[PDB]
């Protein structure tokens, strides 16, 4: 069930997010910014970069662990990543 994801970056805004290259249809985000409460949020679905995105403000400067849990088509949860 391979997939792609990573942290983009505009202004202080962090954006998770994560590609999927299997039969995905919804997504959600696991986290914790600076080993705060753990927020569990589905994502949304970025059609101009084809993939699931979830965008935290003020967060460019914050350290967050986080993991998703993806379907194929049922679930299945990532390692755990962490945004530096």
């Amino acid at each position: 069930a391979d997939f792609t994801q990573g942290a983009d970056v505009s202004g202080n805004n962090v954006t998770l997010w994560f590609k999927s290259s299997v039969n995905t249809t919804w997504v959600d985000v696991h986290y914790k910014v600076n080993s705060g409460v753990q927020q569990n949020v589905r994502m949304s679905f970025n059609a101009g970069a084809a993939r699931f995105e979830h965008t935290i403000l003020t967060a460019a400067q914050a350290e967050i662990e986080y993991f998703f849990t993806y379907n194929n088509g049922p679930a299945y949860d990532t390692t755990t990543f962490t945004y530096r």
